[PDB]
């Protein structure tokens, strides 16, 4: 049998939108532990459907990232997609000090970059519609991901696993599947 | 603090297209790892790099492989996408063994997701009804998986697979991505 229902835990517990995205994960990189590594903030999936059906703002930290999204179904709703890396001003700070309200923020690679974030959110400078958390391990991500999950940004990241990468794109790809 | 080449183990062993093709499988999905699990044969690379030079077609298993694939860069080499499977009934006269029996030789096959289907590849290729460049053996882990894998690693065939549990629709298509940007 070839079939992920049968490969994966029992998710019927968990919501539509919820068992659509862990099967994009799944699918993408074959981690099934991904089932409870995957961590949604209880706002998590309706303030992210919200902002892209208004066309929000989508901005990645890094252009791989950014080039792994379906950009196509992202301007079928209006959605622009930046991103505060390229490659003393116009550093990324300042681009994140910048970032508008209710956007969606993609972290795929810098711990660095969540921990502004969260502290930006904390001190309720900025204010996305989502904060997509899932940097790759380096020495500083397990504490950039920490301050996430306690954050009161409506937020997606991965716990227990070492998910990160392009898996941001993935997250936020399934996302706009649920709403094209 | 947050540079690939120093959170990665030393890669000198391999070159420096093979060590591109490692840290795009990383930058994928995060794990570190996939450095130890990755298996090329010895020359997929040249292979790999002459049929895209020869704008060979792209076969996939699965859309999804497809859909994770830069299209555009493979137009640009000339290269044709196409699925096995529609949609992821054995006895239909399209069936998908009936597509990869019709494989072009020289062609590059992506398996991101069934193992079924490397396995009647490999069984394909054994008895010479088809001959890729490459074979790109990532279906995800199920039971059968590491079978079909083990059993791709004795083809003659070049082929580039995963050793462990790790496989998808994205770790096959970034392969792919990888040695296509090293052309253009």
């Amino acid at each position: 049998q070839e079939s992920l229902k049968h490969l994966l835990p029992d998710l019927s517990a968990y919501s539509e939108i919820t068992i659509h995205l862990l099967h994009q994960l799944v699918l993408a990189c074959g981690d099934v532990s991904l089932v409870n590594a995957v961590r949604l903030s209880q706002g998590a999936i309706a303030s992210a459907r919200d902002a892209l059906k208004a066309g929000c703002p989508v901005v990645t930290d890094v252009p791989v990232v950014a080039a792994a999204l379906d950009q196509t179904r992202l301007a079928h709703l209006g959605c622009t997609v930046k991103t505060l890396i390229d490659d003393h001003h116009d550093h990324w700070q300042q681009r994140l000090q910048q970032i508008p309200q209710g956007s969606v923020l993609a972290i795929g690679y810098a711990p660095s970059v969540l921990l502004t974030a969260c502290k930006l959110i904390e001190q309720q400078h900025i204010q996305p519609a989502l904060v997509i958390g899932m940097p790759i391990g380096f020495s500083h991500a397990p504490g950039a991901k920490r301050r996430l999950m306690t954050s009161p940004i409506p937020h997606i990241t991965i716990q227990g696993s070492l998910g990160g990468g392009l898996l941001a794109a993935v997250t936020l790809n399934a996302l706009v599947e649920t709403l094209i």
